[PDB]
C-alpha cells in the first residue's frame, strides 16, 4: 500500500481544533475542522491515508535573518512532513522555498479590537498611542509588516519590533485573549475574524483588508502530489465542496 502521509499542521480554530469527548481520544480522532475534513476529502480523490502531527514549535513559519525557517515551513523544507494543511498562508517568500497547492481560500489581513474606540484604519491604530497593537509571532502577518515598504506598515512593524515581548503573541488564542483583557489590537486575517467576531459580540473588525491572498496546502519543493493535491482542490472548487465546508465551520451571524 502506498505509504502513509505525514500530514504537518496547527491548532487554528474552526480549521483544526480538539474535537469535544467525555472520554481520552488517540491519533487523528483528536481533531476536527475545516481542515480536517479537506484533508478527508483531498486523501478520497488521491487515494492514500495519512497521520496528522501537531508542529512542535506550534509556529506556522518565518525565516531569521541567516534564512533559517521554523514552524510548518520547516517541516516541509526538512522533509519531515509530506504536507501542511492548515490556514498557510501563499506567499512569495515561502513559495521560493516550498511548493504550495493552489489557494482553497482567500482572506485578507485586518483588525481585530473591542468596541467602542474612534480607532477606524491601519493609519489611525498607528498613530494613536493609548492601544498596543501587533500579530501571531512567525506567522505571515508579522512577515507582511517585517517586509512592507509602506510607511504605515513599517512605522507598525518597528513598534511591534520595538515592543516583541508583548506585541507578537504565541498563538491566535493569546492574541484575543489579549485584544479581550487589556489595550491591545491584532492583526488578523480576516476569516478568523468573520469566525470569532460571530461567537464573541465583544470584538470587532477594524478598518477593511490591507492586502489578499490565499491559503494552500504546502508540500517540500519537488514533492510529486502537489500538483495532485492542487487538481482535487480544484475539482472540489468547481464542485461547491470547499463554499460547502466553509459554511459548514463558520457559525453564521450570532452578533449584531
Ligand atoms: N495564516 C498565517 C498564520 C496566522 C497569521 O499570521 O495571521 C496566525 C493566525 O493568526 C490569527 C489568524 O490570522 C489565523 O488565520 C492565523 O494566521 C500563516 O500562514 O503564517
Amino acid at each position: 500500500a502506498n505509504r502513509t502521509l505525514i500530514v504537518t499542521t496547527i491548532l487554528e480554530e474552526p480549521y483544526v481544533m480538539y474535537r469535544k469527548s467525555d472520554k481520552p481520544l488517540y491519533g487523528n480522532d483528536r481533531f476536527e475542522g475545516y481542515c480536517l475534513d479537506l484533508l478527508k476529502e483531498l486523501s478520497n480523490i488521491l487515494g492514500f491515508i495519512y497521520d496528522v502531527k501537531l508542529v512542535p514549535d506550534g509556529k506556522y513559519g518565518a525565516q531569521n535573518d541567516k534564512g533559517e525557517w521554523n514552524g510548518m515551513v520547516k517541516e516541509l523544507i526538512d522533509h519531515r512532513a509530506d504536507l501542511a494543511v492548515a490556514p498557510l498562508t501563499i506567499t512569495y517568500v515561502r513559495e521560493k522555498v516550498i511548493d504550495f497547492s493552489k489557494p482553497f481560500m482567500t482572506l485578507g489581513i485586518s483588525i481585530l479590537y473591542r468596541k467602542g474606540t474612534p480607532i477606524d484604519s491601519a493609519d489611525d491604530l498607528a498613530k494613536q498611542t493609548k492601544i498596543e497593537y501587533g500579530a501571531v509571532r512567525d506567522g505571515s502577518t508579522m512577515t507582511f509588516f517585517k517586509k512592507s515598504k509602506i510607511s504605515t506598515y513599517e512605522k507598525m512593524w518597528a513598534f511591534m519590533s520595538s515592543r516583541q515581548q508583548t506585541a507578537l503573541v504565541r498563538n491566535s488564542d493569546e492574541g484575543i485573549q489579549r485584544v479581550l483583557t487589556t489595550d491591545y489590537a491584532l492583526l488578523m486575517e480576516s476569516t478568523s475574524i468573520e469566525y470569532v467576531t460571530q461567537r464573541n459580540c465583544n470584538l470587532t473588525q477594524i478598518g477593511g483588508l490591507i492586502d489578499s491572498k490565499g491559503y494552500g496546502v504546502g508540500t517540500p519543493i519537488g514533492s510529486p502530489y502537489r500538483d495532485k493535491i492542487t487538481i482535487a482542490i480544484l475539482q472540489l472548487q468547481e464542485e461547491g465542496k470547499l463554499h460547502m465546508m466553509k459554511e459548514k465551520w463558520w457559525r453564521g451571524n450570532g452578533c449584531p
